[PDB]
């Protein structure tokens, strides 16, 4: 047992195999494990007793990245999957079926968005959108059909922080869970919504996680929190006799682990969405230096916010940690450990200025993702969000104007030395 | 051009780029893409240009590994997908929605029919489930929400062999695709359905095409020969604005590359099941042998069976080239180069006779998988089919007593001498 990120980042869920002493952790390449015997493998397969199957399923190099995230979310257990939206679709799917709806929040990354009104709907899955961040419309959306609250820990692009502990409540007095995407949380450096009522997280590994572009990924952390017993009469599929199983019953089977259980031996078996173990291992390098990335990032996001508020060539500055920022007070409450690694800024001129001061950039890199060791840059209105209707990006605080920058561990020097000679030349 | 199979596979998809002059495929572990300039990233994001954006999407690695797959088994363009399962997956969530339906071969891979019996139910889709293989039962099934016919060109385990031409009719005259899961036609080697009538053929490359068991990967592969516009009626998506797009119409853009467009920027973009970079060079290392490996593989299947024919501790033997094959007419008309890597025997003695003897084999292995090099067992009726209630695993043609073995490249001489010695260990 350790407490502190920086130690369980290096050490949790691995211990080297007597047989190799391998220090690092190995990348299984292999599809198969063999049985020891035909009766080994019956009772692998009727669930009789843990063990290696089938890397659809599980594989040892995978296995120490879930229990890893884990351990620095404080979760019981993780699955992890090819990507980020496939962490959110096998959630979804595992909370939800035709008939259900969910309720979420309108401040979303533009792909969720897109799975939640476009893709899940196809499949009688519907989501009701909640604009105001106000827990009375929270609870107002909620009726029969729903089976989950669904928020972002911190909005992409936006950064939005919401009333964690209040929609918890609200959820929980529905029973419902709360399915938070922890994505901006930095793998719960910056953010920790277990302990403010999350039942289930979900992160696109692929970011900050990961932290050097290499790798897409994702992963699902189950708090063991949420009990499926009590509120069953919304979730009988998790204590009633299980048709993939010959009648199994997952809740008294499996307890606290009920969701993460069905997640692996019902969705990653028959959706398929499983990661490679050579990923896991390069998520794995990433989580080695996760608190001390997290930590520079944020540093570093600072006192680029310091340095664009006094700009001259600045319109506005949209950056969590401010205290004119919408949702100050609950980011001053969850993010007690540096104010996140993004921010946003509008800058002054004519509707191309936003493009000619990214385009005169020349370290920041101009590209789609966010979470790289790289400091990058986007136009989130033609790109990450450029799926939504005009309306639905302005509910989400995407408007036309908007420069994302996801701030890197370079100098920050250098960052501040990128765009001020870019200003130079759009400017003067 | 080239049209011998031995040339494809090791040709086609890849040019050596003129920077680097790679003549091996490079592995791009990249999640993204830097772009030339703002309007750039615009063009792309808006399907405007072509050129890759994230690699939960596109990635240099895995097409060559798709365009390699689609030009061996006759198709216009491939989709990858992290596996098996997911190419399934993902195919029939594009072509139905929630009140649809499919019509399949009931003698199917357990995780299929579990995947067509419980999962997509969940989401409004359903199976109907043909036993007989009759062309005019597989008629009488469909109806007005019907969306495909589901086959596997040789069912894993008893190796029915489909009437593809016969059924392809069917689907055409019905106005539906057929859908033909080819993996244990390896890779397009033992069998093409494209040939023969299908409009779409899934793969679990994790088989005979990676060849090694080292990687879990999928592929659909869309042969653009049905008219989505003719049919629009059961697939207005194909032809009418799309929701994800703005309004844009996928077949006035895309034509016969519609569907495998729609997998591409609707389901691998919002369900996500993406395969890494890493694992797509482990089968394109594959892919390079495949007809040498599915060539020798077939020779010691047809010697193995040989063998099994005149041994007095078999009971029966169950192979698709054998003239006492129930589709042995099928067979001899659509396997014309080599009766495929497979067999299934039942051995004589009580109960516990088939564990003696895969128990016994000291070098065959006992394991979940098939298409290794090396030659592997297993007892399906507890196994891959064991989800499957009793009355389905003897509608699959799944037995108790059934071994299947997928026979190795191994010199045939030692593969026969490790079921001589199990079978003087366990019948003296
Ligand atoms: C292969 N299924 C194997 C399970 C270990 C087996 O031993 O038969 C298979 C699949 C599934 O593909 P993935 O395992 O998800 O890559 C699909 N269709 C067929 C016909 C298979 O044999
Ligand atoms: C290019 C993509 C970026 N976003 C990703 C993302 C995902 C989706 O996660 P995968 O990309 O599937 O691993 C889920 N949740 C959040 C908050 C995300 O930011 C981007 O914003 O620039």
């Amino acid at each position: 047992v350790f407490q502190n990120f920086e130690t369980l980042q290096l050490h949790a869920g691995y211990t080297p195999d007597p047989h190799t002493r391998s220090t690092a952790v190995p990348i299984y390449a292999t599809s198969s494990y063999t049985f020891n015997d035909s009766a080994h493998g019956a009772r692998l397969f009727g669930l009789k007793e843990l063990g290696n199957i089938y890397s659809r399923l599980m594989n040892p190099t995978v296995d120490v990245f879930e229990k890893r995230i884990a351990a620095l979310e404080g979760g019981i257990a993780a699955a992890a999957t090819s990507s980020g939206q496939a962490a959110q679709f096998l959630t979804i799917a595992t909370l939800a079926k035709a008939g259900d709806n969910i309720v979420a929040s309108s401040h979303l990354y533009g792909g969720t968005y897109n799975q939640l009104n476009v893709l899940l709907p196809r499949f009688g899955i519907k989501t009701k959108f909640v604009r105001s961040g106000k827990l009375e419309d929270y609870a107002a959306a909620i009726d029969d059909q729903t089976r989950a609250i669904y928020v972002e820990s911190m909005s992409n692009p936006d950064y939005v922080v919401p009333d964690f502990e209040g929609i918890a409540k609200i959820a929980h007095e529905h029973g419902i869970p709360l399915v938070v995407d922890n994505t901006l949380g930095a793998g719960g450096y910056y953010i920790r919504p277990i302990e403010h009522g999350a039942d289930i997280v979900v992160h696109s590994a692929t970011k900050w996680i990961g932290g050097h572009g290499t790798t897409i990924g994702g992963v699902i952390v189950d708090s063991g929190r949420f009990n499926w017993n009590k509120h069953s009469d919304r979730f009988p599929e998790m204590v009633e006799p299980s048709p993939s199983y010959h009648g199994l019953k997952y809740w008294e089977a499996f307890g606290p682990a009920t969701f993460i259980t069905r997640i692996r031996v019902e969705m990653l078996r028959d959706i398929g969405a499983c990661l490679s173990p050579f990923s896991a291992q390069q998520l794995l390098l990433g989580i080695e230096t996760l608190g001390l990335r997290a930590e520079r990032h944020a540093q570093n996001t600072e006192k680029l916010s310091k340095y664009f508020e006094s700009s001259p060539n600045v319109s506005w500055v949209l950056w969590p940690g401010s205290e004119s920022h919408p949702t100050y007070s609950q980011a001053k409450k969850y993010l007690t450990r540096g104010f996140g690694a993004m921010l946003s800024i509008g800058v002054k001129g004519d509707a191309s200025a936003g493009s000619k001061v990214v385009d005169g950039l020349k370290l920041v890199s101009n590209l789609a993702n966010v979470g790289d060791a790289k400091s990058l840059a986007i136009h989130p209105w033609s790109t990450t969000h450029e799926q939504l209707s005009e309306d639905e990006r302005l509910a989400s605080g995407v408007t036309e104007d908007m420069i994302r920058i996801s701030v890197g561990i370079e100098h920050v020097d250098d960052i501040i030395a990128d765009f001020e000679q870019s200003f130079q030349k759009a400017y003067g």
